[PDB]
């Protein structure tokens, strides 16, 4: 009975710290590190600013609200504080959207990966969503546009213990496509053709960049061989000048045993060639390669990179298989190699591939895709637990009280604990990960 309220009581105020916690710990991660400080984490700055404000300026008095059974706050606060909630979510969904906007030009540009923008004007473009926003949620509002004009509405507008958010039809379809659905919509299409051109820059640099990883210095592989870039041997000479030398004759220049990464993507495309022109002609391996499409090309030639040419030879039946396209029966037999045996994980994907022949075994591998991933969440967390609560809004503008108010409420209520998730999700970051953990005094 009253037992409850206090239990409820205890739930909320969690729910307040969790949000308060946590959105503090995102904006001090990214303002301390300099290494998070991104044109990206600059939005989620603005995210976690408006969770934030939800934290502090909308949630207690809600919470308040529902456990005192009435408004205790005057009809200035209501106004206000009604405000600050439109203002917040209006802002984050926007910030969302801009999000998704800015990693779309960002991997479609020459430059990959980095945004359009410096520093400064995505600062400015912050500023101006919040205006925006403003104007958005605070003009209508306060200028008592949003207001219902029957008699009950009257009733709790006049009354300085009712704070109900009664509104006219104009303004809840208005406010709601405009604010929630204009942005959400573009976020939503925008980030999928995000994901669709970070699954199309998957290829045969990128699978072996995976499976057999890309060093910038000089390193000795297994057999103690001097080795560079993606398992690139430079000399047998135990010499490592010689090596050097090797090295600096490939790339162009002095290298003193350092490379860039598109280097090294400049001698694995070398490679790739040579291991192609082998592959040709390998009696055992052409008609193979001759037979198999460009992606199950890119696993044999993986399989050669990492065995040799007289290693892939050896599976008989499992080539046999593969060119007569009985992937399933050549994936039993490769599963019984030494090579399944030893690396069974790389082992696991270029099989896969042979079976799929797509790159679906390469997907959310590379760092960077990881982080389109997190940012993928993020936006769909925010749907999940508010287009429930914004689809009852236009439901009860075609056909009013269909939905219990207990229930809009609750509805309202995923919404709001929806700003103590972000922090959570960005514990998929390395970065933010460790950032954390620094600050926790951990
Ligand atoms: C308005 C009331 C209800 C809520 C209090 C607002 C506070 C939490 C908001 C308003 C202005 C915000 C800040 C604005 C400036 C930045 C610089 C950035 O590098 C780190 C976050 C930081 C420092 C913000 C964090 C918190 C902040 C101070
Ligand atoms: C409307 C009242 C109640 C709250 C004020 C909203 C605050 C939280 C908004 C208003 C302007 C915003 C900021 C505008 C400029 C930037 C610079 C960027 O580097 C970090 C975020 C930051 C700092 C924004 C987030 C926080 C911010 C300060
Ligand atoms: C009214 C309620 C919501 C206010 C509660 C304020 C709490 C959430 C604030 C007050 C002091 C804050 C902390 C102060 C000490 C640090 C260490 C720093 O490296 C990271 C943030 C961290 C861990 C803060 C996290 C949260 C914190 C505990
Ligand atoms: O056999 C052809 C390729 O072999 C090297 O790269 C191998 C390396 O021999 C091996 O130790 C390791 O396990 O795998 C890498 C690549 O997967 C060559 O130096 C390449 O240039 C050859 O194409
Ligand atoms: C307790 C109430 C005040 N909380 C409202 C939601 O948190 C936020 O709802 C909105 C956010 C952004 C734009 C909006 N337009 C609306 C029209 C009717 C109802 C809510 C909204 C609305
Ligand atoms: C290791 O970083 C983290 C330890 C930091 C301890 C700081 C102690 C903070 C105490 C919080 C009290 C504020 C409560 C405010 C209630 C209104």
């Amino acid at each position: 009975d009253e037992v409850w309220v206090v239990g409820m009581g205890i739930v909320m105020s969690l729910i307040v710290l969790a949000i308060v916690f946590g959105n503090v710990l995102v904006i001090t991660a990214i303002a301390k590190f300099e290494r998070l400080q991104t044109v990206t984490n600059y939005f989620i700055t603005s995210l976690a600013c408006a969770d934030l404000v939800m934290g502090l300026a909308v949630v207690p008095f809600g919470a308040a609200h529902i456990l005192m059974k009435m408004w205790t706050f005057g009809n200035f606060w209501c106004e206000f504080w009604t405000s600050i909630d439109v203002l917040c979510v209006t802002a984050s969904i926007e910030t969302l959207c801009v999000i998704a906007v800015d990693r779309y030009f960002a991997i479609t540009s020459p430059f990959k990966y980095q945004s359009l923008l410096t520093k400064n004007k995505a600062r400015v473009i912050i500023l101006m969503v919040w205006i925006v926003s403003g104007l958005t949620s605070f003009l209508p509002i306060q200028m008592h546009w949003y207001r219902a004009t029957h008699q009950e509405a009257i009733n709790c507008y006049a009354e300085e213990t009712c704070c109900d958010f009664f509104t006219n039809q104009a303004y809840a379809i208005a406010s709601s496509i405009v604010s929630f659905y204009v942005p959400l919509v573009i976020m939503v299409f925008v980030y999928s053709r995000v994901f669709q051109e970070a699954k199309r820059q998957l290829n045969i640099f990128e699978m072996l960049r995976i499976d057999e990883g890309l060093r910038l210095k000089i390193y000795k592989d297994t057999e103690g061989y001097y080795t560079i870039g993606i398992g690139h041997l430079l000399t047998k000479s135990p010499s490592l000048n010689a090596a050097k030398s090797e090295l600096d004759k490939a790339i162009g220049r002095n290298t003193n045993g350092v490379i860039t990464k598109d280097e090294a993507e400049k001698l694995f495309n070398q490679d790739v060639d040579a291991a192609v022109r082998g592959i040709l002609r390998n009696a055992k391996l052409k008609p193979v390669y001759d037979s198999l499409d460009a992606v199950r090309r890119a696993a044999l030639i993986n399989m050669v990179f990492q065995m040799g040419e007289t290693g892939v030879a050896g599976f008989t039946n499992s080539l046999r298989m593969l060119q007569q396209k009985r992937w399933d029966e050549a994936a039993v037999n490769l599963a019984k190699s030494r090579w399944y045996n030893q690396t069974p994980n790389r082992a696991k994907r270029v099989i896969t591939t042979f079976r799929t022949g797509t790159w679906d075994a390469y997907k959310f591998c590379l760092k960077e895709h990881k982080a389109l991933k997190t940012l993928g969440i993020i936006m769909g967390t925010f749907t999940l637990c508010w287009l429930p609560f914004f689809i009852v809004n236009i439901v009860h503008v075609i056909q009013d009280n269909l939905i219990r108010k207990e229930v809009y409420i609750l509805l309202n209520w995923i919404g709001y604990v929806n700003s103590g998730f972000n922090p959570l999700i960005y514990c998929r970051s390395p970065d933010f990960r460790i950032a954390f953990q620094e600050l926790l005094c951990l």
